[PDB]
């Protein structure tokens, strides 16, 4: 029935630095995929294929690195969210006008959910299709101003998600922002003073694919790339122009191969185009993924930039505004450059933004849900939904206001 019959998660701890390097060239030599990078303190996750179980520790045994099974069998797990979201989805008073907070809601009903509220709030809201994914589907976005970006001295904060399909708990954050600057407006500053754009779904074929078939898909769904088309599909997450290619994979059949070129995907070049129409204005950019509890910027290579101390102060002060409010459950906002907390990576979103356009950018990190089953993954309880975008939009304000308060440079 699934693919991911017999796939198992394990959770590699590595005790120093040498081992960092050893775990990590092993997973991408066999091509694994990496939920989580392995560090000193904080054990990452890996999800690794029946058929490479016995090698895999194998080579943990002999090199003495740590691990142990999380979960036997995937597959499980997936047909609980599945039935999870089923459940919330039939019992949801969810409408084409009005996505609600308790249900999961595909491409084509946020595709036509964005047509709706221009009809609705044509003085604030204006839908503009930014151009068409490889497979031909339309990606839109929103230009939310009551000025309709026409007073330049208004900032422009950029906010999107979904570049990772198999991230879905990222749609909520990005849907909760257009809930309070729409339909609920219960703070004026935040759209008078400031002109929004939302990019709700930027990788639509992944997304639908995720729907139905491979619900841990990631990349775009680009072929082409070899014969046959074994593999395919490129990380949009290494398709961007700052340092493409020197921190990702070459092979098409890894999570993480850059592509032919920068912006070698459709994906990534309408996005890429956005922001170069605003840059002259843009204050803030951010790129929703999940999974994490972090909040970074930098550059992927370890570089920092020059206003590094106010990235991370204005990181730390939306982090704050988050902690303030969650889940008892659910663990604190880390700051910090991305190649200092994770690993190294290159053709990031939020790294070219910052190198074309915006002065403040972050890669943002949402919470992984633990329940009854399932810890840290990406799977969707929908109890969380709307507490995942509530908790981020404290964050989102404030570092928006902060931000946009960067008009004294
Ligand atoms: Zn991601």
């Amino acid at each position: 029935h699934e693919i991911y019959d017999g796939h198992a998660v394990y959770q590699v701890d590595v005790a120093s630095m040498d081992q960092v390097k050893l775990v990590h060239d092993f997973e991408n030599d066999l091509m694994l995929d990496v939920w989580s990078d392995a560090v000193p303190g904080r054990p990452g996750k890996v999800l690794v294929p029946k058929f490479k179980r016995e090698i895999f520790e194998n080579f943990l045994k002999q090199s003495g690195v740590q691990y142990k099974l999380e979960v036997e069998n995937v597959k499980e797990q997936l047909e609980l969210e599945d039935q999870l979201l089923a459940a919330a989805a039939a019992k949801s008073n969810s409408t084409r006008s009005r996505l609600s907070f308790d249900k999961i809601h595909s491409y084509e009903e946020v595709d036509a959910y964005l047509q709706e509220l221009a009809k609705e709030f044509p003085n604030v809201v204006t839908v503009v299709e930014g151009g068409k994914s490889f497979e031909g589907r339309s990606i839109k976005y929103l230009r939310i101003s009551t000025t309709n970006f026409q007073d330049a001295s208004k900032p422009v904060v950029m906010m999107q998600s979904l570049l990772h399909c198999r991230e879905w708990v990222t749609l909520p954050a990005t849907l909760y922002a257009i809930h309070k600057l729409v339909i609920d407006v219960t703070e004026s500053d935040l759209i008078n003073n400031i002109d929004w754009i939302i990019l709700p779904v930027a990788n639509p074929d992944g997304y639908v694919h995720t729907f139905g078939g491979d619900r841990y898909w990631r990349k775009n769904r680009a072929t082409g790339y070899m014969a046959g088309n074994l593999c395919m599909g490129v990380d949009l997450n290494r398709n961007f122009g700052m340092n493409w290619g020197t921190a990702s994979s070459s092979s098409v059949c890894s999570d993480t191969f850059h592509g032919r070129s920068a912006f070698s995907e459709p994906e990534s070049s309408v996005i890429r185009d956005i922001i170069a129409e605003h840059r002259n204005r843009m204050a803030l950019y951010l790129d929703i993924h999940s999974f994490g509890s972090m909040i970074l910027y930098g550059y992927g290579n370890g570089v920092l930039p020059s206003n590094a101390l106010q990235l991370h102060l204005i990181g730390v002060q939306m982090a704050q505004a988050i902690d303030r409010v969650k889940w008892s459950s659910n663990k604190d906002y880390i700051v910090g450059n991305i190649f200092h907390v994770l690993y190294a990576a290159s053709g990031g979103a939020s790294d070219y933004a910052m190198q074309a356009a915006a002065p403040f950018s972050y890669t943002y990190e949402l919470p992984a849900y633990r329940n009854s089953v399932w810890f840290d993954g990406f799977l969707v309880d929908p109890d969380f939904i709307e507490q995942a975008g509530f908790e981020t939009w404290e964050g989102i304000k404030v570092g928006a206001r902060a931000a946009a308060a960067a008009a004294k440079e």
